[PDB]
């Protein structure tokens, strides 16, 4: 929406998407959206430093045909304003697996059953420096 948008990713099950960026010193929130297109997201990954009444909370959701799913939140927040952070994402039929800094890993249910992740879009206070596949 403001940041990098990539399409035709063809990321297949078990393949790793690695994204490294700079978290702004006064960051309020950033977003990585993954799926088919802007209306169909198997993962909306939204670390909220200070946004929507939330503080240092990772908010996740899906979007299916334009409709937001049921939000999920993690207890941990291994992001620091003003530092570099790497996020590594893979999926299978059941879950997306998101690996974060400081060894933290979590799963978010795969609610869309897409054949591949073809679309990624970044937004907010996170300046993408490197994106890789494998
Ligand atoms: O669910 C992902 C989306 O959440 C929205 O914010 C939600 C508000 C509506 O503003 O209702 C809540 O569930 C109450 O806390 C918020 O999480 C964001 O506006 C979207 O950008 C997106 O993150």
């Amino acid at each position: 929406a403001c940041g990098l948008v990539a399409s035709n990713l063809n990321l297949k099950p078990g393949e790793c998407l690695r994204v490294r960026g700079e978290v702004a010193p006064d960051a309020k929130s950033f977003v990585l959206n993954l799926g088919k297109d802007s209306n169909n997201l198997c993962l909306h990954f939204n670390p909220r430093f200070n946004a929507h009444g939330d503080a240092n909370t990772i908010v996740c959701n899906s979007k299916d045909g334009g409709a937001w799913g049921t939000e999920q939140r993690e207890a941990v927040f291994p992001f620091q304003p003003g530092s570099v952070a790497e996020v590594c994402i893979t999926f299978d039929q059941a879950n997306l697996t998101v690996k974060l800094p400081d060894g933290y890993e979590f799963k978010f249910p795969n609610r869309l059953n897409l054949e591949a992740i073809n679309y990624m879009a970044a937004d907010g206070d996170f300046k993408i420096k490197c994106v890789a596949f494998d």
